[PDB]
């Protein structure tokens, strides 16, 4: 038994799935996907915050960026919808008409994820649950069901891991003024006792009617409810040990962090479990704007996952689904393509630890990355190199054989000073796909 | 932009406007106006508290006294409106039939008043505009009708700054017990978690929808809610940096301190920013027994208001309107009759700021007040000596030039001795009203 | 970085040198040592707390112990030293004549043990390095030696691991009366401030001195301090990264938890890392009356070490020297027993990981345990079986091969039903010494 | 009185005094001054804080800088003292031989300064008084005089104002590890509740022995202390109420803000009183590194303190005395530069308030500020102009006379348009010394 206080439940480390899963998709989906509308500035991290909200990249704070008039989403939405149309109208747009679960979770595992996370609810307070606490939800408005239930029900038929988003820190639904700096989070909150019991009372029926696999908060806990946070911990943990929890909740205990887009990204190795976030384009909600010239490619989703993974932690990909419940296809081809290179060389990335180091590169700088599987050394060079001859420079390997991952072919290699020289055979070459893979055992 | 904490908030001092205004009218209108009943029994600060409560001479108490079985108003109650009605029910007879807000704006602007603060909601609970948190207001009840809002258009119509009172300290419709003695006061509070959160939505509402000159608070504030004052000060001053706020939350700040009747007024300059309130008769809400023996009368009103004025402070004078929406003659000729001093010594009131020392006393001790406009002194008596030789006891004036105010016209003093004499002719002392000012430019 | 708050020191977890150690030497050594006499009424969890502290088996109790008049040890202490012998006059006995830093480590490392860890203070108060902060230290009395120092540097020459042990709980020092049941714990105490800080300033002082691998604090963490362990820690771990601090500080962080004798033994796999500890006998401290019906045979503590590995954690056994330094030889004797049985199956302990169980049994009772490294499953009999056939209950593996550990023998098993049936050939089971270790690959 | 509470404290604001002397001079000297040496690396707020504490420009910083080893201090102090040469040691070579309070008073009156603040005790924590609480004070090593006292005295005498720096947040004597980035700062600090004791205790004591009109604190005030603010504000503040705090107590109240260097510049009007301190080169302790190229230079200080005053602050510059106690020849020249601008100019400096606006540029760039006196407007240019006709952008003036200052001459204006044009006559123009100064009155 797991108790109510910071102590004893720092017992709780990180479960051995999570730890090995390496792979999850996050699903940012609600009344905002509708108007799915933003424009398309940048990345977190890249745009100087003294004009991000006004200029807000990310399609799921439209509300808050309907609110600062003069704003591009302003002028947007007064054409499109009317001055008269209010943002939580949308809650009755949202009709999921060609939403299919099982498709869903198909595609996600198909894609390579191994957990799925969808927000159940995100800033804008309209919740994808049946909640008993707030009237703004899916059943009673929208869509009329139970979204994330019937979402869960399929990821888990899916035998996918199943956990949950939920906006502890902001609520709109609470507020009238819009975020304009970073500086306004420090005040513009709900503040209320009344929404501490809210969040609470709200997080505990996610734990009681779907026991999810993650409780994944966002943006802090309300400071008059860090304390329950306590109990909410023992009480999940106790029915569910093997569930898990994020560090977005200011509070002494977490059992992985999170870095996002720029934001909190490791150089190398940390000494803990961590996830990097991020969308397949610039926003996690959709956003119509956004084209290819926005998101990542197949190979570049590949080279992230692969520098996450070779660092300890989980790549969670978020995809931003369209009011109707369809994936837009630009979104769909990069999962199923990530997919593909997961299916040749899963087994290099699922379930691997790290090496010594995470990283390493050749003469001519094509970047290389390590994971490890016991004795099992695998060796991932972003992308595929012309020449045969290959030098990984400041390596030396002990192990005394070296493979091609993708065929088992041996291969003649040798520790070149202070340097480690390969020779791989262009038929071997030929054959791998957007990165080449070596397997060395010591 | 100002943060959510105490030395932050330290940055925001009283506003200019404040400052200079000098003259503001306080408005106590309720469901309490209806009996409009009350013993005039005296001045705070000079009725034994230990009656006090039973002989309530403050009408808007009416409620309180009423709990108080065998106090004169259940009495007067019992005997008018009968056992069996409710205070609650003066909620339907208050019907505001004869109101006019232009016009109270129109008397308040011919008064002299440069702000007006009329009681939201007093402590029987009962408020004036259509908040969303209770259906004890006047748009369901009553008048039918947002006083506080259609009294903001208008006051502002009218020139005048606006601002709100509001009772964050006491609200009957969360206690049953009345108030027998002061101590009463440390336990019979609403004390729950949901009161907190009430005033604070409440005083939100009230700068979302207004945007209030003034947050005028009374009796402190919820223990449970203080710190959410941190956030509604940075919240409020942000949207509204002119905003002001007085001293009654019981928390680190403050722009201005308050003083009742009696109670905390100065004696000489205090080193902030004060306001002196007071009825024009003992009560604040409406008392249909009080008539002009009991009223300051329009000398007093300037006395006061001079006294206050050269101690650094403004002068809010309370006017308690009917329930039908009309001002009482009594109280409305006193208002006309501090105006009409004000036109023709405005000059020396508004816009000024303390002199060296705010008293002095002639020879045969008319009681003399000062205030100053840069480099221009002005000497006010209080009242108009009779002699035409003045004898001002310990006091040099160094400036080269005395002047009578309301002529011009030059004047012959001399500093004789630790005193100062000066010629004022009959006909300059027959010229002023109520009070003889002199302007001394040193 | 790591940052002065629990939120931040979560991301230190147990360096992987400790968790892989899995055996260490803890040595309580003080003027306490001297007397080196106790009552051996039992083990702590089977003692009755009613009676404990009057018959108080644990030697380094001395002066709690002499603290009670009328206790054996009162008796004993006025029979053999006098009335008037006072217990600090102990510290000018403790000489450590034939003290030999480096014969300890020498002797800590044919035991096995990885790392040591000896008490710089005790609940006595008294400090074995010249500490600037107390005149009753091992460099001004007794000794006139730098204990700590002088032991830190031989055990690293050995090549092991140091860390310290320190009363911050208790310190008799501060407190007249002594503890004479469980409940006094609560009020007797140092309790004030100065002492807090003085706590502080010996943990900080050890740090800057010596830098433990461990630090091992006791009885909790004075409350007036408990604050200043964020500090600390960040300030230690950012000194020294693979540093560990274990649970007894009483604040949300710790990197390994502890159990003492019965007190707090898990009997499976609990979820985090921690250390068991006791002593060879049932004295921490020295206790001339300890005889080997009161200590572990060899035997035992091989199965004492084997079961504590195979649920997670480490065994701290602790070793009780006497006034001149020596290391008595019924101890000695048992270190060399453990160290032995270590040279031969120290692979199936050191740098092994828990099972999916730990734990099974022989269809005629043997106890079995299980470790793990990688494919490799060590399965260790505690004692070595009489038949060639080998029954174990509730057991089937999958692994294709199960060898004799200490030869490498295969052998053959099946799953016969819902167990294991394994044969050894008596040539190989009378190789083993006792423990009967099987290696099994899947 | 006051009371012992934030609430009550709010009551003090900034003294008149204080908000009307705009200049003051800093006076860092200690220990420190003797080895005088520091790398003039550059400007707080653009010197990358990754690398600013190992070429620490501040030279008081010496010892922090001594204890990181192989750092510009380290190699400088090891080949010119030696190793075996301690910071302490410098307490003794402290000798001010060659001071005379009474020339440093006289320089700051020539200067300008109408108030003065030596460091009574910098992070090394030596103290220049005789404190009863330290023996590491100028009355017992070193000087072997009382240099605050003594300096006191003097200031008074002159007819300046003094008052006192005092580290409260860092005190080396009380650690030992070095600060080697600002993420250090948050627990590297004595920590203690003796250390607040102390901290508490020397401010009370400068109070009652010198009773100064600043308290100018540093580096925060210890975190168990800040509760014994409320009593030492109002224990200072009832004996002396026009004393004043500066804020940098990390607590609800202070007097003035402040910016140093680059951090915490207003680029426009506050609405507080603030003060802005540097050095008159880079560091604030003697740096014998320093030439006029790390130097402000006459013209610089003034448009430094012109700049400074029409945003409301006061600027208070940092004069850095030799171990001997004179003050070096670069800054002797400087303020007796500045010194002599205020001859001319003082009279639209002391005792000003702020205008609508603070700044303003002309048609050709060159930066004009403004400074408030009831009427008068001050309009400073930061140099003269070469033309006669001068066009100041977006401004027009209501006044009907614009003169030069200095001369007195009525100058010829008017509003083209958006902008204001003066003539101003060569004969004058050549008149001004650094800045063209205007006088208009509206
Ligand atoms: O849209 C949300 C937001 O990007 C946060 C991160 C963030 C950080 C700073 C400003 C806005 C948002 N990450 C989770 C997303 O669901
Ligand atoms: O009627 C209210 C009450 O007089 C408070 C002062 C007060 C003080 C002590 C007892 C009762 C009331 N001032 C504001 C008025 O609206
Ligand atoms: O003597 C110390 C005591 O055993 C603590 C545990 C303890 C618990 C309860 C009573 C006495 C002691 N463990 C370490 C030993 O050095
Ligand atoms: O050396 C002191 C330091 O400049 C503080 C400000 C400061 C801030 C950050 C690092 C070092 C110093 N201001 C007063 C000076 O006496």
């Amino acid at each position: 038994r797991y108790k109510p206080d910071w102590e004893s439940l720092r017992e709780h480390t990180v479960p051995k799935w999570f730890d090995k899963a390496k792979f999850g998709i996050f699903i940012h989906w609600g009344i905002y996907s509708v108007p799915g509308w933003a424009t398309p500035t940048g990345e977190l991290g890249k745009v100087p915050m003294d004009a991000w909200f006004f200029q807000n990249p990310y399609a799921e704070w439209y509300e808050n960026s309907l609110r600062i008039k003069e704003s591009p989403t302003w002028e947007y939405h007064v054409k499109t919808y009317g001055e008269n149309f209010e943002y939580e109208k949308f809650a009755d747009l949202f009709t999921a008409e060609k939403w299919d679960p099982q498709e869903w979770a198909d595609l996600f595992k198909k894609a390579g994820a191994k957990y799925v996370i969808p927000t159940t609810k995100h800033h804008d307070g309209f919740c994808l649950w049946g909640t008993k606490y707030t009237d703004f939800n899916s059943v009673k408005r929208g869509p009329k069901r139970d979204l994330v239930g019937d979402l869960a029900k399929a990821v888990r038929e899916a035998g996918l891991r199943f956990g949950v988003y939920y906006s502890g820190g902001l609520d709109w639904r609470f507020t009238t003024e819009p975020i304009r700096y970073p500086e306004d989070l420090s005040y513009i909150r709900p503040n209320t006792y009344e929404y501490a019991d809210y969040a609470y009372k709200q997080v505990m029926e996610l734990v009681d009617l779907y026991l999810p696999d993650v409780l994944w908060n966002d943006m802090g806990w309300p400071e008059k409810g860090k304390e329950d946070l306590k109990y909410l911990f023992a009480y999940y943990y106790n029915k569910h040990p093997e569930g898990s929890v994020n560090d977005r909740w200011g509070v002494p205990h977490w059992d992985f962090k999170t870095a996002e887009y720029h934001v909190n990204y490791p150089g190398d190795l940390p000494g803990y479990k961590w996830e990097f976030t991020r969308g397949i384009g610039l926003s996690f909600g959709y956003n119509r704007n956004e084209g290819p010239e926005h998101m990542l490619s197949v190979e570049q989703l590949v080279y992230t996952l692969v520098d996450v993974v070779s660092k300890g932690g989980n790549l969670l990909l978020n995809v931003g689904p369209k009011g109707d419940g369809t994936i837009p296809d630009l979104q769909k081809e990069r999962l199923l393509g990530l997919g593909e290179w997961l299916r040749k060389y899963g087994d290099a990335i699922y379930g691997t630890s790290v090496w010594e180091r995470c990283c390493a590169k050749t003469e001519d700088g094509t970047e290389i990355r390590f994971t490890r599987k016991c004795n099992r050394i695998f060796v991932i060079f972003l992308g595929i190199p012309t020449g045969e001859k290959i030098v990984i420079e400041d390596l030396n390997l002990s192990a005394g054989t070296v493979r091609h991952f993708l065929t088992g072919e041996r291969l003649s290699f040798k520790n070149v000073g202070k340097n480690l020289e390969i020779t791989v055979p262009k038929k071997l070459l030929e054959t791998d796909s957007i990165t080449l893979v070596l397997e060395a055992v010591e």
